[PDB]
């Protein structure tokens, strides 16, 4: 999709991996980070869940697809 | 985001870069596929249009942000 660039987060998920949802963070449902950028933030009464996803890439650092509040650390 | 694994184009968009949007093969108004996935593929009388990127990724083959009818030849 579309998006921004700079300093947003590469990862991309394979067959068998896990992301993490954040309905307070997220703009849209599809919306995702990687487990890291999750432990890296702050999420603690947010409204997420653990998610075994089959494909995509982490929307961390993206504030197209996540709340600029919800970025880790290591994407401003 | 999340979306679909397998036969998917990696492409990424740098900060001058150039995608095409397809109103009819997309899913919402942010998704786009890279030059290559486009001219491989049959898009003649929808509505696309160039767009000068900053960044994202190409949606060539995720049939959750692309009608597969408007995939390229090389990813389904
Ligand atoms: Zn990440
Ligand atoms: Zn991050
Ligand atoms: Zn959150
Ligand atoms: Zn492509
Ligand atoms: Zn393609
Ligand atoms: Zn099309």
């Amino acid at each position: 999709r579309l998006g921004s660039g700079g300093g947003v987060c590469g990862s991309v998920w394979g067959q068998n991996d896990i992301a993490y949802r954040c309905r307070t963070c997220e703009n849209d449902p599809t919306c995702a980070i990687c487990v890291p950028c999750f432990q890296n933030g702050d999420h603690n009464s947010h409204d997420y869940s653990i998610i075994y996803t089959g494909g995509g890439c982490c929307d961390c650092g993206d504030e197209t697809a996540w709340k600029p509040d919800g970025f880790c650390s290591n994407h401003k």
